[PDB]
C-alpha cells in the first residue's frame, strides 16, 4: 500500500550534475502524484541508488534491486551502465524505464520489460528535413558531415528525408573532422551557389565553418544538429554563429503546464532547465499512473497498457512501438545568436 520505485542513476561520479536532474525529476513527480492521491491510494516511495555511471557498479546495482523485491526501475541515467543492467532486469522478469538511455540496441533485442522516455538521436534528421522543406524552403542545398558514425548517419538521413520529396540538393560530401581550413569547401558552395548547408558533426567544425564562410561573404544559412548547440559555439565562430539553425529537445519548462513544476523546483534551489528534469518526470507518471492505475502489481500487464494506450506527460502525449522506442517523438529547431542564446524557431 506503498509501492517502491527504483531511482538508479549517478548521484556520485563526473557525471552526477546529471543524475541531479533526474534525481530530482524522480522525487517532484512521486511527490506531487501522491499529494493527488496515489495509485488508488497506495503510495510511491522512491527507493535510490548510484550507479556512479559504471557498467561494474550498474550490474552489482540491478542485482542489489533484484534480491532486495524491486519490481519497478525507473533508470539508468548513462547508456553504458543501462545495458548491462538491462540483461538482468528482463531476465528476473522487472520493469525498466531508462529517463536518459539513447543507445539505438537497448530496444534493438526483444525484451519485453524494457521501455524509454528518452528520444533516440535520429529522430533529429527527419524533423531537420521537414524543417527545410516546410518553413526554410530553399533552392540549392549541399549536404555535409564529418566522416563519423554521429555525423554521416544524420546528414543521410536529412538527404534522404529531402529528396524523397523531390528538393535540390547539389553535393554530398564529407570533411576531415580535425580540419583547420575549410577553403576548399567554402570555395565550392561560393561556386555551387549554395544558400542552405546541413552540416553533421559537431561544434569544432561548424564554428570554424561558419567564422570561415562569413570573413568570404556567403550569405549561405547554416543548419546542425544538437552536436553544433555547444557553448563554445560562439566562443569560436563568434558572430557567424548568428542564426545557425540547430536541432535540440525543446524546453519542457517554458511550457505554460510547467510552471508549476518549475516554482516547486525554483523554490526547493532546484534548476529546472535540465532536460533531465522533464524526461524523468515523464518516466515516473507513465509507470505510475498512466499504468498502476491499471490496477496490476504485475511488471508485464504495465508494459502492455502503456504499449496500448499512452501516457500524457509533463513532456507532452507518448506513445511506444512494440519495442519500448517512443513513436512520433521530436527535437525542437532553435535558431542561435552571436550572445549563445537560443529563440525557438519559426
Amino acid at each position: 500500500d506503498d509501492i517502491k520505485v527504483a531511482v538508479v542513476g549517478a548521484m556520485s561520479g563526473p557525471i552526477a550534475q546529471w543524475g541531479i536532474m533526474e534525481f530530482n525529476g524522480a522525487e517532484q513527480a512521486i511527490k506531487d502524484i501522491n499529494a493527488k492521491g496515489g495509485i488508488k491510494g497506495d503510495k510511491l516511495v522512491g527507493v535510490e541508488y548510484d550507479d556512479a555511471c559504471d557498467p561494474k557498479q550498474a550490474v552489482a546495482v540491478a542485482n542489489k534491486i533484484v534480491n532486495d523485491g524491486i519490481k519497478y526501475v525507473i533508470g539508468h541515467l548513462c547508456s553504458s551502465s543501462t545495458q548491462p543492467a538491462s540483461d538482468i532486469y528482463e531476465d528476473e522478469g522487472i520493469l525498466m524505464i531508462s529517463p536518459g538511455a539513447t543507445a539505438p540496441e537497448l530496444t534493438q533485442r526483444g525484451y519485453q520489460h524494457i521501455m524509454r522516455t528518452a528520444g533516440l538521436d535520429s529522430s533529429q534528421g527527419p524533423t531537420a528535413a521537414k524543417y527545410i522543406l516546410e518553413t526554410v524552403k530553399p533552392q540549392r542545398i549541399a549536404i555535409i558531415h564529418d566522416k563519423q558514425q554521429y555525423g554521416e548517419g544524420l546528414a543521410r538521413s536529412v538527404q534522404d528525408g529531402l529528396k524523397a520529396a523531390n528538393a535540390n540538393v547539389v553535393f554530398f560530401d564529407g570533411i576531415t573532422a580535425g580540419e583547420k581550413d575549410f577553403s576548399a569547401l567554402i570555395a565550392r558552395l561560393k561556386k555551387e551557389n549554395i544558400d542552405f548547408v546541413y552540416y553533421g558533426g559537431y561544434y569544432p567544425e561548424m564554428g570554424q565553418m561558419l567564422r570561415q564562410a562569413r570573413s568570404v561573404g556567403l550569405k549561405t544559412q547554416f543548419m546542425g544538429p544538437e552536436g553544433v548547440g555547444n557553448a563554445s559555439l560562439s566562443n569560436i565562430a563568434g558572430d557567424a554563429a548568428e542564426g545557425m539553425l540547430v536541432t535540440m529537445p525543446k524546453r519542457y519548462d517554458q511550457d505554460p503546464a510547467n510552471q508549476g513544476i518549475v516554482d516547486a523546483l525554483k523554490a526547493d534551489k532546484k534548476d529546472p532547465s535540465g532536460p533531465y528534469v522533464w524526461i524523468t518526470y515523464a518516466a515516473v507518471q507513465s509507470l505510475a499512473t498512466a499504468l498502476e492505475r491499471t490496477g496490476s502489481d504485475e511488471p508485464l500487464a504495465l508494459v502492455k497498457d502503456l504499449k496500448a494506450n499512452g501516457a500524457n506527460t509533463v513532456i507532452g502525449p507518448l506513445n511506444w512501438d512494440e519495442k519500448g522506442d517512443l513513436k512520433g517523438f521530436d527535437f525542437g529547431v532553435f535558431q542561435w545568436h552571436a550572445d549563445g542564446s537560443s529563440t525557438k524557431a519559426k
